[PDB]
């Protein structure tokens, strides 16, 4: 019913590394007087990641921005009125929604532009062979979006299928995995070009004060990458997808949001988040389960490329597997996460560390990752 | 290759009529001096608009928002200091962009709602029976977006698949369709849902200076819509996609955009924009011809559903046309547009309009789409 073919993922970091002390020892600048201040070494140290990338520095996050149009209110309000502006654009500012975008708005459109090449590449491909090209960029409000610029850029053919989201988030990794199967489906002759761009360090707000305001600044990292599926097996066809999963929880909507204001983009997370994705997990386990209920036990998961969104619920992970499994599943899941969290970048860069590290042809696979809204999209394959 | 079937539309018009007058009216007392003063009824009487139906009353737009620290800029700065931080209060400010957004994105997952019962209904079909669905949505920032809210009000299976987009605008009356075309061809048995909800009202900025903004604020009206797309013929079904086209404009990207402001959202458009889909319009007709090369001259539109943007390209359309061809086939989009520019819903709105109006079994169908960064989507089909 589902066959679709997966050449290896190009995965290119944020180059600006930003260390976890220097984001650490830049909040505690900000906020002096605050409750959250003695839990600092110790929530930093939980996370398990020393330095992550960012397509821009810390410095492009934190600064200010200031620009107001002032002279209307100086108006509304001599000498002494001009004194009294001058006194109010002294005080720092923070940045609007537009000065944060612009500038992550063009890394992500040149990061995306290098792994969309380089997933060409390794696929042995040209640009004019792609058929369909599907993109997922969150935190960098634009239209048109990453898809135009690529088609512009790489370029793509005029008659090429875009099909741009933004909202796919953390699911990007599989969910556009699971759509390119549906399209090679309809047309085993596609070649199907996904290219999932994120800035997340667009999320990174200064003056927020919340326990999970400093969790949001040191959780994500930055990252573009790329892969090529094919309706029909290539040399350099990596994985085989077989079937597809999705599961979406019933009032859940709320435990992890991306809210715009005006002073850029916000993710909100609640703390039963990791406990509602938990719910997730064990919705999966039952799918492999009910679909190796006839089959002998010996059909049984290889490499486990899984994002659940933090160690935590992968630790879960690693205890809720049935009866005797191996022990270094999560291995690549954890690997990856201690560089950061790449949410709708995670899976590909897992299943790249996964590749880079060596698996056996026949290997049994199997794609996980949830996403805000609490929805999750699973994908079972075969090592080729 | 392509065969996929729809059932009729569902149109949901915005509730709120707000009058052409009204808004010049408005825009009239908002800037008092002005050039483009002399030019209001003229401008707006090019229109050919005497109202539109919005999800908001145009007071939720023009109204002030007001909001802000305040105390930060007084201590920053005794009695004397609060009289003038109370000063700077008194004057309007705009709206911040999260201000504009919230209402509207409660109407948004209303009006969507309610035109994906309808769709329903008229395809005879359960909430249960969805097993896709595709959402578009543009001017209502929103993560988890319009397809986590249809799949939690319905409500969807918890395993439907979900395919949330934001960043279709326009096009999203055929992109939607050529993909769920795609997809009921993967599994003929699917059941597509398609819900394209839009608050494009959300662009009215009453602050803005440009002969292209009062444009902006006399061209877009609200609406919801929603279709249903199978791999089998149904006696609901109203029309059959036979083909699929795709067609980008490389370096038009900057022509029609949508900037996400700290003040809402912006639609800017460039002078060249209609000059540059009238390409799109001519790529068209060598599409059509191509196809219908070796084929006798016999075959020949019907009826011809098409979403340039505006009246002027639309007369541009009727003047292109090849050898004799009826007269009124862009009746049914002329009519929607007298009633306002409806975006990503406007394709639907006018598969409606020429629904009701009746159609004879064997028609032949084309339906077409013109979006920002300058790319297109036409389909064919016949109705049944």
């Amino acid at each position: 019913a589902m066959a679709a073919y997966l050449c290896a993922p190009a995965v290119i970091h944020g180059e600006h590394s930003v260390e976890t002390r220097e984001i650490v020892e830049e909040v505690r600048g900000r906020h002096p007087h605050a409750p959250w201040a003695p839990r600092i070494d110790g929530i930093a140290a939980s996370t398990g990641i020393e330095s992550r990338g960012w397509m821009l520095p810390l410095e492009a996050a934190v600064a200010p921005g200031g620009g107001g149009d002032l002279g209307a209110a100086r108006e509304a309000l001599e000498q002494d009125a001009n004194r009294a502006i001058a006194a109010l654009k002294a005080v720092p500012a923070s940045q609007t929604v537009q000065e944060r975008t612009a500038p992550a708005w063009e890394a992500v459109q040149a990061y995306g532009e290098r792994a969309a090449r380089g997933a060409l590449q390794i696929a042995g491909l040209d640009v004019a062979d792609v058929d369909c090209l599907i993109t997922s960029n969150s935190t960098t409000p634009a239209l048109p979006g990453l898809d135009v610029a690529l088609a512009n850029r790489l370029p793509l053919r005029g008659d090429t299928m875009l099909l741009p989201a933004t909202q796919w988030a953390c699911v990007a990794g599989t969910r556009s995995l699971a759509l390119a199967a549906d399209l090679v489906a309809a047309d085993p002759d596609r070649v199907v070009l996904v290219v999932i761009s994120e800035a997340l360090s667009t999320t990174y707000q200064p003056a927020d004060d919340t326990l999970e305001s400093l969790i949001v600044r040191l959780l994500f990292a930055d990252t573009a990458v790329a892969a090529v599926v094919t309706g029909r097996p290539r040399p350099e066809s990596v994985l085989r997808l077989d079937a597809a999963w999705h599961h979406t929880l019933p009032g859940t909507r709320d435990l992890h949001r991306l809210e715009t204001r005006a002073d850029g983009t916000h993710f909100v997370m609640d703390r039963r988040g990791p406990r509602a994705v938990q719910e997730t997990v064990t919705a999966m386990w039952e799918w492999l389960r009910v679909r190796y209920e006839d089959d002998p036990s010996s059909w049984h998961p290889d490499v486990l490329l899984a994002h659940p969104g933090g160690t935590r619920v992968l630790e879960y992970m690693e205890q809720t597997m049935p009866d005797e499994w191996p022990s270094g599943l999560l291995s690549y899941s954890r690997d990856s996460y201690t560089s950061g969290n790449r949410g709708g970048a995670a899976v590909f860069d897992i299943l790249r560390r996964a590749h880079d590290a060596g698996q056996k042809t026949g290997s049994r696979a199997v794609l996980y990752a949830a996403a805000p809204g609490l929805t999750a999209t699973a994908l079972e394959g075969e090592w080729l």
